[PDB]
């Protein structure tokens, strides 16, 4: 019952891999301690192979099926549509992996005869054959990190044409079903502001609250054949088209339950009998399965009035405290129940009695005050990885503009404001590329964002508060200042002076650039300005952004 089977054929790269941090003329103005930033190469694969390969034992009790019965009752109310070849195509990222059958993401998007005809052929094959496994490619992910070295994380994905077909059958399912099944617990519906709003309102809803995060070790590898089959039965509860029922049935048996692994060179690396990293249903499946096992463990553990938040594999449980000795006991029962459902933790879960001490998705809640002195809750994180990736992106132009994702995800934070905005606007001005749109991958999907749109984007994701925050927690300020010392990043005082300049430079540019100057760098001035909401913000079409998450989803959005 192993998560993976292997042959001995190595996981081979598709290109040349740079491990050591590239050095520009701009590099030293951001990060001086270069020997601390590295990128994971395919050389590291053999170590992840070991970690992600283990046997899984599942013991399903009455709490599991009781919760499943309920999830299916909600699922039965969902009606989902079969996406047109044209709709799924228009949802393909432009720099998505090409097909082995002579067409690319650009071909797919422009609706080329060659591309359209193959998608039609793969779809037909899906409807006629429900048993032949579908091949997948195994790739080592080249991600940037800081010291104190991780091995290369792995991505399993099917051919371009299968990804278009997954979208036709399940894009509407993954979009509408999880909120119906999980309610306010489906994390992927919330904008960062909506999420902080949810946790606080939830933390407050409890007379005496206790919360904890639960992180399963290699969650993808803990997902079993029953788990994947159980998810299919949730999808099949929807009112679907017969063509969608068959295609979902086919994709499950032939791709989702598992299949063979192949490298870039095309050698059989082995077999997968667990969750694929690069399938549409990764984010959605992991959310439903994590919620199902967690909900059932709460019952098992007898946790009092538990509200939870599920985001893929990241889980947070906020419940009514029964007492410190009781909560800590209840927690070990939760872990024991979880373990039985084949989802044990990496490090054990700790009960927390302060919302600001729970960490999930590498983030935690913090406080600052808006212009009028009012306490404002925002999500923050340790700036170490965002800053090390920003240093990598200072010298190398990447398909993922980590820093732009970071600015969009963490606009109200001290560090995103003072360092990421300041540094990258300085670069954009120098290169005259403020108006040049950038594809940026955020925790799944790909977004085409024009930097000039950051003020209006931020206002709709965080509010005007983000441009007015001050009086940050000392704990936050110290986490940031220690990180800057660790990485050799100039002190925050240096960034306020540079920001005054970038601000002045943006204002002298007029229009949208001056709107970027006025709003993003208003913290830098002593003689502040009282900001108003931006007219263009309400006119931005953010439909389909936060309806759901799409891990290996291969989903694209534009403005
Ligand atoms: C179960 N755990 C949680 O729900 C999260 C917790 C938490 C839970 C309990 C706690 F006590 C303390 C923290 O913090 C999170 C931070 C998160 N960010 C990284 S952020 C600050 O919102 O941008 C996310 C998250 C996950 C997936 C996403 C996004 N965000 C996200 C933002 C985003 C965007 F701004 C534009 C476009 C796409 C976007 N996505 C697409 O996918 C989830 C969580």
């Amino acid at each position: 019952h192993h998560s993976y089977t292997w042959t001995g054929a190595l996981i081979t790269p598709c290109a040349a891999e740079e491990s050591k941090l590239p050095i520009n003329p701009l590099s030293n103005s951001l990060l001086r301690h270069h020997n601390m930033v590295y990128a994971t190469t395919s050389r590291s694969a053999s170590l992840r192979q070991k970690k992600v390969t283990f046997d899984r034992l599942q013991v399903l009790d009455d709490h599991y099926r009781d919760v499943l019965k309920e999830m299916k009752a909600k699922a039965s109310t969902v009606k989902a549509k079969l996406l047109s070849v044209e709709e799924a195509c228009k949802l393909t990222p432009p720099h998505s992996a090409k097909s082995k059958f002579g067409y690319g993401a650009k071909d797919v998007r422009n609706l080329s005869s060659k591309a359209v005809n193959h998608i039609h052929s793969v779809w037909k094959d899906l409807l006629e054959d429900t048993v032949t496994p579908i091949d997948t490619t195994i790739m080592a992910k080249n991600e940037v990190f800081c010291v104190q070295r991780k091995p290369a994380r792995l991505i399993v994905f099917p051919d371009l044409g299968v990804r278009v077909c997954e979208k036709m059958a399940l894009y509407d399912v993954v979009s509408t079903l999880p909120q119906v099944v999980m309610g306010s617990s489906y994390g992927f519906q919330y904008s960062p502001g909506q999420r902080v709003e949810f946790l606080v309102n939830t933390w407050k809803s409890k007379k005496n609250p206790m919360g904890f995060s639960y992180d399963t070790r290699c969650f993808d590898s803990t997902v079993t054949e029953n788990d994947i089959r159980v998810e299919e039965s949730i999808y099949q509860c929807c009112d679907l088209a017969p063509e969608a029922r068959q295609a979902i049935k086919s994709l499950t048996e032939r791709l989702y339950i598992g299949g063979p692994l192949t490298n870039s060179k095309g050698q059989n690396c082995g077999y997968r009998r667990c969750r694929a990293s690069g399938v549409l249903t990764t984010s959605c499946g992991n959310t439903l399965t994590c919620y199902l096992k967690a909900s059932a463990a709460c019952r098992a553990a007898k946790l009092q009035d538990c509200t939870m938040l599920v985001n893929g594999d990241d889980l947070v449980v906020i419940c009514e405290s029964a007492g410190v000795q009781e909560d800590a006991a209840s927690l070990r029962a939760f872990t024991e129940a979880m373990t039985r459902y084949s989802a044990p933790p990496g490090d054990p879960p700790q009960p927390e009695y302060d919302l600001e001490l729970i960490t999930s998705c590498s983030s935690n809640v913090s406080v600052a005050h808006d212009a009028s002195g009012k306490r404002v809750y925002y999500l923050t994180r340790d700036p170490t990885t965002p800053l090390a990736r920003a240093a990598w992106e200072t010298a190398r132009h990447t398909p993922v503009n980590s820093w732009l994702g970071n600015i969009i995800m963490y606009a109200p934070t001290l560090w995103a404001r003072m360092i990421l905005m300041t540094h990258f606007f300085s670069i954009l001005l120098a290169q005259e590329q403020l108006e040049k749109a950038l594809d940026c991958q955020i925790y799944g999907a790909c977004y085409s964002i024009e930097p000039l749109d950051l003020p209006q984007i931020i206002e709709r994701l965080h509010g005007l508060s983000a441009f007015s925050l001050h009086s940050y927690s000392p704990g936050e300020i110290n986490r940031v200042a220690s990180c800057l010392r660790k990485l050799g990043v100039p002190p925050l005082r240096v960034w306020r002076h540079r920001a005054r300049s970038v601000r002045a430079r943006l204002l002298s540019q007029g229009g949208r650039a001056a709107t970027c100057g006025k709003y993003l760098f208003n913290w830098a001035v002593k003689t502040k300005l009282k900001l108003t909401p931006i007219p263009a913000a309400s006119q931005l079409d953010l439909s389909g952004w936060f309806v759901a998450g799409y891990s290996g989803g291969d989903i694209y959005h534009s403005l």
